[PDB]
């Protein structure tokens, strides 16, 4: 427990304060160290007996140097150590629009952590979580930041020199938003999910999004204008007919930039839009357009160098001004994959670096209701920040330890629901975590997906290790808490629903009334007791506002399990001659691994994991 | 009672009807004859009755027996306006009506003087080689269908499916697997042009030919988004009308080649009532098919009548659908029902119409009972046979065992004392249920001070109703329950934001402590009484939404009792969720003198958060 006795020379009052912060974190030893900026490399460290200089590029590459100098000298006396970044700019973008918003205080968190292993850039995605002034329909109910909060935000990644960048949406993804029947949100939608083009009271409201953002400090901004398949087909086709798609975007981006221009926001976007130029004066104005903005390449899947390549020489021959974005893989349900996230960082990198790519951005999507962990995907952001800095992952475990006290093996336990056995490492997606938790038991429709002769004993050893993990996790038992009661919830539940209809066919009554009486009750009990591991998790990352759904979805699982119970129970008393749930053969779910030699799949809506059945459609 | 002149299928007939009703001891001589569609005559004991169409004389022994409680001398003859009367249930909403009940409803249909049933089915038919058409929805067997059918044919009633040829097949489409992708244009709706479409297509109507009829109603409605898919990206922009006359010439073929004659809703030959190969093509389809005008919301007859005229422009084989209200939550509305009947009538008569049938959907998960509207079935046969409602009360207790004054309560969860009768879909049974606690989006539209009271006077009333309901009696508990909760549920939210305001620690700590848990305790009542009236009714396919529903509802109002408790034990500065303005959920009803509105999807009544989307 004893403070830090490191000692500096150099240091503004900013960064000693900026160090003590970090001193939460990190282990400073008792030594002198030096300190100036320098153009000479990104982060430079040299010395030996105590005494040691440090070198930084860039303000914010003094936090990184300081997390690599704690870590030389555990095994050594000596300091030779010169780094220099790949990438300009290194970003990690938290989802804050799937229903769970980062609270105020794991913002901070998250920035230390990233001014630890060497980002640059902090971003939020804010599809309609950010207040509007004149908007009251815009987040209502959604936890939505207030100008001050994402301002308070910004200006603690300032403290480590960190910059930030909103994300939002100025086209579609607006679903949260548009769902409200009143007119005046009413009159502003295409159909779904999108805006509609043309409208005025639109860039009332986006001009409305620009003012918000203005308020900040940052005038970098990613405006999304993805290429959606109904843009200009839904009330926009029924007021001005059939137009141009590609120019229709023109005419909207056009439009989104001139408001960017009035406040002084330069704008980044997704490429998408402009992949035909890889009709002549459609060409002409989205060249014209491709000229004032940045464009980002975002692929979160290959698992190769080259893949990416012929990616990266497409965009070139258009634009100069292009970034790209990468994905630590914390959007398939509760559990990420740090593991496919490393494979797929690896060749990106080499990409990036052949392609000489200025800025990465990391991704972190939570699709579907947000319902992985913020803080479970450390492992995938050092990862990045040691491939830009080293170009290797050998200092990867150290550093990371160094950081969070876990060894990056540890760590990435996280990902154990995911990693059945006969996967082969580089696909993605297939995330049994979710659909073997929310799969009914009485209609078990992902049953054909289940193997529990392997699944089974891999779930159950996975519960093991991780309760072990989490008793020496500190401040991220919580993760490793969540997850281990999750794995020990699916060891059982996997082939509980094949089980019932087993013994059913086989009339095993015995067996019927265990599962009815013992194990079922039981299952519930497991399933309350991660609920309220996960609301603890989730209350500690997030603002309160959408864990009200994931009490629904596991409020209706829990009801579900009971008709199962209730369901045995009469046909056990020889009231009903055949349950006819269980007279249904099961298919497959889906095809879209159906080629491959292993039964796991993707599934990734929560509603149609639940159910056969309709629940959302009129 | 005895009967003379009977066929043995008549007599059985009856035999099966002597379980909901109570023919007194007399003589009745019965013979078919066109002079009237039901007559009645004699006195002392002996009466002469005659039916033009067999299935009258089922309707004309309720007449019957209700008139001989009355009176010695019977002077009765009926003219139906309709050539056809016709009740369709939705099979589609996940509630799917069991055989047992499909058998109960023909019983009551007869007794009530309709010729047709109908059962409206998307997915909910099985074909053959089609293994995911249906797939866990309890789709009816060709067994089943044909087992429906030939209860029906006892009764000399017809049978129609009602299914979809184009659109809205969302709980068949959304499969993920090639031989359901391919088949697909975008969101509910198949792919024109597509052979695999047409070879679907196909397999619908081989089920459909394992039955009788020959008459079937293939939907054809024209959704927005049709060729705007992956047609549009397979063949680019091509005229709406024309697509849609490609397509229902494809599935007319089909049809023509299982010896089907098509109904349809008239929705596509709107527009001609145009490019010239667009008319062309149109003018010829239209003769093939008859058409369904269907309207179950104007309150006057010559709103009707502008839209009857406007079709009888165009192809005057026309058919009628009209709508007993039971599609808006768990609780029906055949007050609304009767208004809009009685109107809808005086428009068929005016324009001649041949045809009618009363439609009974389920919207956004069946979770009205399938019984709940027999008032607004008999209205109809009322209304058909001698153009007033004069004995629909009598006609109605001899059928059921109650009055329809009685019956009509049903609606009460509904009838809330300041709205106008002729608003439609406003429905407080089902948001004031399903509603949050800690997040009450709905709350502006809750008046306490009325609600309260109606609600609960309602429950007294429908307890009362339940005890002299007889084999009725399920649906009365179900909706004396229902109101029960609603009068507290209205404004505990309410209640919890102004204590939480004014700092009234003791009454968060009971709402948190008793009311809430006594709370969930009654809607596990609920839930005991829904599912026994669902299982009754329908198959246990579709029960699991209810389950997901109200199960997560549950766990909502866990979370506001341990949300509040959290702060009362100090670990809370403030409840965010509390902190929230309400505003108004929706305007529909903005600019009136009533808080009440319509909100009619689960999803958006129980959270403002994402909950299906990506």
């Amino acid at each position: 427990h004893m403070a830090s006795m490191v000692r500096f020379t150099g240091l503004s009052l900013k960064q000693t304060q900026a160090i003590e912060v970090l001193k939460g974190h990190i282990s400073l030893p008792d030594v002198e160290v030096a300190v100036t900026q320098s153009d000479q490399a990104s982060i430079s460290i040299e010395g030996e007996e105590g005494h040691y200089q440090l070198t930084y590029r860039k303000p914010h590459q003094l936090y990184r140097a300081l997390s690599l100098l704690v870590t030389v000298l555990a095994e050594a006396d000596k300091v030779e150590i010169e780094e220099q970044a790949a990438y300009e700019d290194l970003a990690y973008m938290v989802d804050c629009s799937r229903n769970a918003v980062l609270n105020v205080a794991s913002a901070k968190q998250m920035i230390e952590i990233l001014a630890l292993m060497g980002y640059s850039t902090f971003e939020l995605y804010m599809e309609d979580t950010y207040q509007i002034e004149g908007q009251p329909y815009f987040g209502y109910f959604r936890g939505a930041y207030s100008a001050e909060e994402l301002q308070e935000i910004e200006a603690y990644a300032q403290q480590f020199d960190v910059t930030f960048v909103p994300c939002i949406q100025t086209l579609a993804h607006l679903s949260a938003f548009v769902k409200w029947g009143v007119k005046e949100v009413q009159e502003l939608r295409d159909v779904e999910d999108i805006l509609l083009i043309g409208e005025e009271k639109v860039y009332d409201l986006i001009d409305g999004m620009f003012a918000t953002l203005s308020k900040l400090k940052t005038r970098k901004v990613n405006i999304g204008m993805d290429e959606a398949h109904l843009v200009g087909l839904g009330r926009y086709l029924i007021l001005n007919g059939v137009v141009d798609r590609s120019l229709l975007m023109c005419q909207h981006l056009e439009r989104v930039l001139d408001i960017a221009d009035k406040y002084g926001f330069h704008c980044q976007m997704w490429s998408d839009m402009f992949f035909k130029l890889m009709p002549e004066e459609t060409r002409v104005y989205l060249d014209r357009l491709k000229d004032r903005v940045t464009l980002v390449y975002w692929d979160y899947y290959q698992d190769s160098e080259e893949k990416y390549n012929r990616n990266f020489r497409n965009h070139h021959k258009i634009s100069h001004d292009l970034a790209f974005a990468g994905g630590a893989w914390k959007w398939i349900g509760f559990t990420p994959h740090n593991h496919f996230s490393r494979l797929v960082a690896i060749e990106a990198n080499k990409a990036c670096r052949a392609n000489q790519i200025k800025e990465v951005i990391v991704t972190g999507w939570g699709d579907n209701g947000g319902e992985t962990a913020q803080f479970s995907i450390l492992p995938s952001l050092q990862i990045w920040a040691e491939l830009s800095y080293r170009n290797d992952l050998d200092g990867l475990s150290a550093h990371f330890k160094t950081n969070t006290g876990l060894t990056v093996e540890d760590f990435m336990q996280i990902d154990l629901a995911n990693l059945l056995p006969d996967l082969p490492g580089n696909l993605s997606g297939i995330n049994p975590n979710r659909y073997v938790f929310y799969q009914d038991i009485l209609c078990p429709i992902l049953d054909q997906h289940m193997t529990p002769e392997q699944d089974k004993p891999h779930f159950a050893q996975a519960a093991e290790t991780l309760a072990n993990i989490k008793e020496k996790a500190g401040n991220y038992a919580y993760l490793f808490e969540t997850q281990a009661q999750l794995n020990a919830i699916l060891s059982s539940k996997v082939d509980v629903g094949r089980r019932i209809r087993q013994a059913y066919q086989a009339d095993d009554k015995e067996s019927l009334q265990q599962i009815a009486r013992q194990e079922l009750p039981e299952l519930r009990s497991q399933i309350e007791d991660f609920h309220a591991l996960f609301s603890h998790q989730w209350l500690k990352e997030n603002k309160v506002f959408g864990l009200d759904t994931v009490d629904i979805r596991m409020g209706g699982l829990l009801q579900r399990i009971k008709r199962a119970e209730s369901r045995i129970e009469v046909y056990l008393a020889g009231q009903l001659d055949r349950i006819d749930e269980l007279e249904v053969e099961i298919l497959p779910f889906t095809d879209f691994y159906a080629d491959k030699d292993f039964a796991a799949t993707t599934a990734n809506q929560w509603h149609t994991i639940a159910t056969a059945s309709t629940i959302y459609t009129t």
